[PDB]
């Protein structure tokens, strides 16, 4: 098993006004997106140590009672409005992973998409403030911190594709973004149940089988335990861990709109018996967002691919990933 080339890219110019320096970042994004599909964003300005510490405190103090109270409908039939946001329970002896997903904090009963009951929009559910002091405040602020990083990364991606820097980011707005944060706990277990370990075709023991991300891009923090692998023509390659940076990759919406020029890399999760964290931010656009596809390989840039509304893409995509990879 070889090692994936995952370059560290200083993205700090994307927050500034030095346009040539932005173009040099964009070139690095282009190169990584055309190679393995992954890079590490460094000098991102987010306190990822606090993120890991607050997430750990939550994961390790939430009780079985609180997990039922917050559970998505896959685990609690009383919560039919919770398809996305809420707690995803572990099943001791069967399913090791557990997680907590939340959406746009601006999705409230006042929001017209909530009033209209549009699919993929939900009001976040939260534990008791007194039992989890500061957790909701931290989690909402983290959403906006990583939103700000993601907006800048989208400027880099736009420039990399020869577009104006707001080509993607203009569709990424606090008032309607369908972006999500997921706080995933992968536990240490002794004994680790074999029922929670899948075996790949090539013999590798996995926690999560191959998939493409349902996103425009994915902005991922992981603790310092190597686990991820990216598929290449020569087979799967290990992505080295870095708990100070963000692992960035394109999702299938980006592959669609670039005519596969920037592929959505196929990746999977090796089984590792180690307590660790996987904290993705899925950069999703608004429900009605449509980006006209193009092909940077053709002089005219023309693509035959149909424009796709993001909301319908996201609804279809999240159902599909459950069916193939299983309920997480
Ligand atoms: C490889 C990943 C980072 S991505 C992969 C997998 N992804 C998902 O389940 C999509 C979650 C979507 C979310 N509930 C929403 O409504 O927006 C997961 O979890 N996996 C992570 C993992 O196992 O670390
Ligand atoms: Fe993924």
């Amino acid at each position: 098993v070889s090692k994936a080339n995952v370059p560290k890219i200083d993205v700090s110019p994307l927050f500034g006004d030095d346009q040539a320096a932005k173009m040099r970042v964009a070139q690095q994004i282009d190169a990584a997106s055309r190679d393995t599909g992954f890079f590490y964003a460094v000098n991102h300005g987010i306190n990822v140590q606090r993120l890991s510490q607050k997430t750990k405190e939550f994961h390790m103090s939430i009780t079985p009672e609180e997990k039922w109270d917050l559970a998505i409908r896959a685990y609690n039939k009383e919560h039919q409005d919770q398809v996305r946001a809420g707690y995803y329970l572990s099943i001791p002896g069967k399913k090791a992973v557990e997680s907590f997903c939340y959406l746009n904090p601006n999705f409230t009963p006042d929001h017209p998409r909530i009033q209209a009951k549009t699919p993929t929009h939900e009001v976040n559910v939260w534990p008791d403030e007194t039992k989890h002091p500061g957790f909701q405040d931290f989690a909402e602020q983290y959403y906006w911190d990583v939103f700000g990083l993601s907006s800048a990364l989208l400027k880099g991606y736009a420039l990399a594709l020869g577009k104006e820097e707001n080509f993607f980011a203009r569709h990424f707005k606090p008032d309607d973004t369908l972006a999500s944060v997921v706080l995933i706990r992968y536990p240490y277990l002794d004994p680790y149940p074999e029922a929670a370990i899948k075996t790949a075709a090539d013999g590798t023991k996995l926690s999560f089988e191959w998939h493409e991300d349902v996103s425009l891009i994915t902005v991922l923090y992981q603790s310092n335990v190597q686990n991820l692998q990216v598929e290449t023509a020569a087979g799967y390659q290990d992505i080295e861990a870095d708990d100070t940076g963000y692992l960035i990759n394109c999702g299938s919406y980006m592959a669609h709109l670039t005519n596969n020029y920037y592929k959505a890399p196929i990746h999977r999760v090796k089984w590792v018996n180690a307590e660790r964290q996987s904290l993705p931010f899925f950069v999703n656009l608004g429900y009605d967002s449509v980006i006209d596809p193009f092909d940077p390989r053709e002089p005219n840039g023309k693509s035959d691919r149909e424009p796709l509304s993001y909301g319908d893409y996201l609804q279809n995509g999240l159902v599909s990933l459950i069916n193939k990879n299983g309920q997480t």
